[PDB]
C-alpha cells in the first residue's frame, strides 16, 4: 500500500534501482523489487531493493540521482512536489528528469517539462500523495515508537518489517537505524499469522478491542497508530460496551487515551470515529473548565472512569474495530412540513415544560423530533422557521437510564451535534433533558422543568 513505483506519463517508463550508483528506468513492472520505493521520512525516498535513499552529490544542474546510506539530515535526500507532478530537491527549482542527451541515468535538471514530472505508477496523483505515514510500533520495548526504514539486524538491512530473528512468525520493525546495537524494536501493525490475538473480540457484540498499554503517545498519534490498523480510538456507546472495557483494563491504573475530544471549537463532546456522544461516565471533577484539556483518557485504576487531559501527554492508549429517485412529494397534514418522507412543525404558541411538549406531539399524532443526520438538522434551522435565539425542545433526554441519552421516538441515537461545552450535564441540576439553541442549531441538555417551544416530527 506504502510501496509505489515511480512513473512518468511521457516516456511511459518507471524508474529502476540497476546498482547505488546507477538508478535507471525501464518498461514498469509493479513485481520488480528494483521499482519500488517508499517514503521513509518526510523527504526521504527509499529504493526498497536497495535499502537506499535517493540523492544527488550537490544541488546543482546536470548532476546523477543515485543511491545513498539513508541520511535524515542529508539536504541531498530531500524531495519534494512542486506544481502537481513536478518532482524536485527540496528547496530549489531542480528537477527529478529522464531523457536528455541520451542519459540513461534519472538526472536532477533544471528542465520542468513532462520528463521532469511523475506519478505513482497505477493512479493520477503525485508522489507526494502517498507521502511518509509513520508506523507506530506495538508490545516491543520501545513505547510505541515508529519504525525507523531501513534498519539494521544481524548485519542485514530491511526496507520493511520482518519476521527474521523470530520463531513465531510476529512482524517487527526496529525504530531505530541500528537494532543490532540499539535493540529497541516493537511489533508492526500489519496482518500476519498470529495478529488477531493484539485485539480483544466482545463475543456479544464482535466489536474487537486492542489495550495499548506499554506505549506513550500523545493523543493524536495513538489516534494514527488505531487509524493504520483500519481501526480508530476507542467510543463508547453503551453501557455494557463500558463495562466490557472496564473489565479489560481491570488490572491496569494508568491512563489510556480514547476517542472522545472536544478539539472542534464550535462544538461540543464527540468520538473521534464521530459515534454519538450519548453515553457518559466522568470521573468526578470532569469535564473540567479548563481549556488547554481537548482530549480524554480512560483512567482503569478508577473503574474506567473518563477525564480530560493536555493531548500532548504520552499514554497508553486503545483502538475499536438535484433530488434522488426517491425523494417524492410528500403527504403532511395541514400544519405540517415536508422533509425526507416525514413532516415536522415548531410549537411558538404555548411554550411547555419538556413532558407537556412531548404529550403534545403525541396527541397530534408526532413526538419531540429526533434528528439523526446533518442535513435533517439543516433543514430545521434553515426552512422550518427557526431563529437563531431560539431554545426548543428535542427529543434527547437520559430521563430513564441515567447518563444515557435517548430519543423519546424510540429510534436509534446514531447522530449528536452538541453546542460548545455541552452536554455539560452537571452535577445536581438534572440536565436531563435537550433543547436546539443558538444559531447553529447545536444542542444542548437542561432541566425539563422549564416552559418552552419545542419541535415534533412525524413520519408523512
Ligand atoms: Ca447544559
Amino acid at each position: 500500500t506504502r510501496q509505489f513505483l515511480i512513473y512518468n506519463e511521457d516516456h511511459k517508463r518507471c524508474v529502476d534501482a540497476v546498482s547505488p550508483s546507477a538508478v535507471q528506468t525501464a518498461a514498469c513492472n509493479q513485481d520488480a523489487e528494483s521499482q519500488k520505493f517508499r517514503w521513509v521520512s518526510e523527504s526521504q525516498i527509499m529504493s526498497v531493493a536497495f535499502k537506499l535513499c535517493l540523492g544527488v552529490p550537490s544541488k546543482t544542474d546536470w548532476v546523477a540521482i543515485t543511491l545513498y546510506a539513508c541520511d535524515s539530515k542529508s539536504e541531498f535526500q530531500k524531495w519534494e512536489c512542486k506544481n502537481d507532478t513536478l518532482l524536485g530537491i527540496k528547496g530549489e527549482d531542480l528537477f527529478f528528469n529522464y531523457g536528455n542527451r541520451q542519459e540513461k541515468n534519472i538526472m536532477l535538471y533544471k528542465g520542468s517539462g513532462l520528463w521532469s514530472r511523475w506519478k505513482i505508477y497505477g493512479t493520477t496523483d503525485n508522489l507526494c500523495s502517498r507521502g511518509y505515514e509513520a508506523m507506530y510500533t506495538l508490545l516491543g520495548n520501545a513505547n510505541g515508537a515508529t519504525c525507523a526504514f531501513p534498519f539494521k539486524f544481524e548485519n542485514k538491512w530491511y526496507a520493511d518489517c520482518t519476521s527474521a530473528g523470530r520463531s513465531d512468525g510476529w512482524l517487527w520493525c526496529g525504530t531505530t537505524t541500528d537494532y543490532d546495537t540499539d535493540k529497541l524494536f516493537g511489533y508492526c501493525p500489519l496482518k500476519f499469522e498470529g495478529s488477531e490475538s493484539l485485539w480483544n473480540k466482545d463475543p456479544l457484540t464482535s466489536v474487537s478491542y486492542q489495550i495499548n498499554s506499554k506505549s506513550a503517545l500523545t493523543w493524536h498519534q495513538a489516534r494514527k497508530s488505531c487509524q493504520q490498523q483500519n481501526a480508530e480510538l476507542l467510543s463508547i456507546t453503551e453501557i455494557h460496551e463500558q463495562t466490557y472495557l472496564t473489565g479489560l483494563t481491570s488490572s491496569l491504573t494508568s491512563g489510556l487515551w480514547i476517542g472522545l475530544n472536544s478539539l472542534s471549537f464550535n462544538s461540543g463532546w464527540q468520538w473521534s470515529d464521530r459515534s454519538p456522544f450519548r453515553y457518559l461516565n466522568w470521573l468526578p471533577g470532569s469535564p473540567s473548565a479548563e481549556p488547554g484539556k481537548s482530549c480524554v483518557s480512560l483512567n482503569p485504576g478508577k473503574n474506567a472512569k473518563w477525564e480530560n487531559l493536555e493531548c500532548v501527554q504520552k499514554l497508553g492508549y486503545i483502538c475499536k474495530k438535484i433530488p434522488s429517485e426517491s425523494d417524492v412529494p410528500t403527504h403532511c397534514p395541514s400544519q405540517w412540513w415536508p422533509y425526507a418522507g416525514h413532516c415536522y412543525k415548531i410549537h411558538r404558541d404555548e411554550k411547555k415544560i419538556q413532558r407537556d411538549a412531548l404529550t403534545t406531539c403525541r396527541k397530534e399524532g408526532g413526538d419531540l423530533t429526533s434528528i439523526h443526520t446533518i442535513e435533517e438538522l439543516d433543514f430545521i434551522i434553515s426552512q422550518l422557521g427557526y431563529e437563531p435565539n431560539d431554545e426548543l425542545w428535542i427529543g434527547l433526554n437520559d430521563i430513564k437510564i441515567q447518563m444515557y441519552f435517548e430519543w423519546s421516538d424510540g429510534t436509534p441515537v446514531t447522530f449528536t451535534k452538541w453546542l460548545r461545552g455541552e452536554p455539560s450535564h452537571e452535577n445536581n441540576r438534572q440536565e436531563d433533558c435537550v433543547v436546539m439553541k443558538g444559531k447553529d442549531g447545536y444542542w444542548a441538555d437542561r432541566g425539563c422543568e422549564w416552559p418552552l417551544g419545542y419541535i415534533c416530527k412525524m413520519k408523512s
